[PDB]
């Protein structure tokens, strides 16, 4: 029902992640909402459950293979699968739970994990910052056996949490921000996994708050300017939505767009 993208680390080059992660765009998004150059995913409000999903199907070198889902309304990893288990972040609410009924729903054994997927509560359970966590091909690599292992007792909660981290900035991070698809195009160019700079930290700290103050501007302009972060960690500050489109790829659906009103 829900559609498939495929990846594997085994043989990964630039041009197949970047295959990859425009194929993942394209099916977290309609095309029905772009904004000043900047499309936006669907609205959770009154979607129906047949379009809510999208899948990825990880596989690596050492022929492994793992599936996450995606909610197309956030580009969030809600939970994945491996052979004959799968598991499932805690939801938010009540209809995301029911929401996820829907998927994996031939799988043997469904778990729901007690803790939420969020990175707060897996740096916690990983014992490491996002800023410690090393990214890159080898790092997905790894990632794919570690979810796979997992039900079987080969993993460790703090390995299957960094495993997820990385997963989750590879995929849904990289979906969201062409700047942070760029570094990990590049790490994956010269195969050299390292750990993500303050400038990538604080683009996915601020996605939601980026994709409000884009969706609230007036024409563009923002009413409070948002900081973030260089690679060396000094600030920069944004005041409009223009500096934004070589850098977000998408956005979370916020509020309803404002009337054309064009002069």
């Amino acid at each position: 029902q829900y559609p498939i993208i495929n990846f594997t680390t085994a043989g990964a080059t630039v041009q197949s992640y970047t295959n990859f992660i425009r194929a993942v765009r394209g099916r977290l998004t309609t095309g029905a909402d772009v904004r000043h150059e900047i499309p936006v995913l669907p609205n959770r409000v009154g979607l129906p459950i047949n379009q809510r999903f999208i899948l990825v199907e990880l596989s690596n070198h050492a022929e492994l293979s793992v599936t996450l889902a995606l909610d197309v309304t956030n580009a969030y990893v809600v939970g994945y699968r491996a052979g004959n288990s799968a598991y499932f972040f805690h939801p938010d609410n009540q209809e995301d739970a029911e929401a996820i009924t829907h998927l994996f729903t031939d799988v043997q054994n469904r778990y729901t994990f007690a803790f939420g997927g969020n990175y707060d509560r897996l740096e916690q359970l990983a014992g490491n910052l996002r800023e410690n966590i090393e990214l890159g091909n080898g790092p997905l690599e790894e990632a794919i056996s570690a979810l796979y292992y997992y039900s079987t007792g080969g993993t460790q909660l703090p390995t299957l949490a960094r495993s997820f981290i990385i997963c989750i900035q590879m995929i849904s991070e990289a979906a969201r921000f062409q700047y942070i698809e760029g570094e990990m195009r590049t790490r994956i160019r010269y195969n050299r996994r390292s750990a993500p700079d303050p400038s990538v930290i604080t683009l996915e700290n601020s996605w939601g708050r980026l994709s409000t103050a884009i969706q609230e501007s007036n024409q563009g302009a923002f009413a409070s300017p948002i900081q973030l972060q260089r690679r060396n960690g000094s600030k920069f500050s944004v005041y409009d939505v223009s500096i934004l489109i070589p850098i977000i790829a998408l956005m979370v659906y916020r509020c309803a767009p404002p009337p054309s009103s064009q002069f």
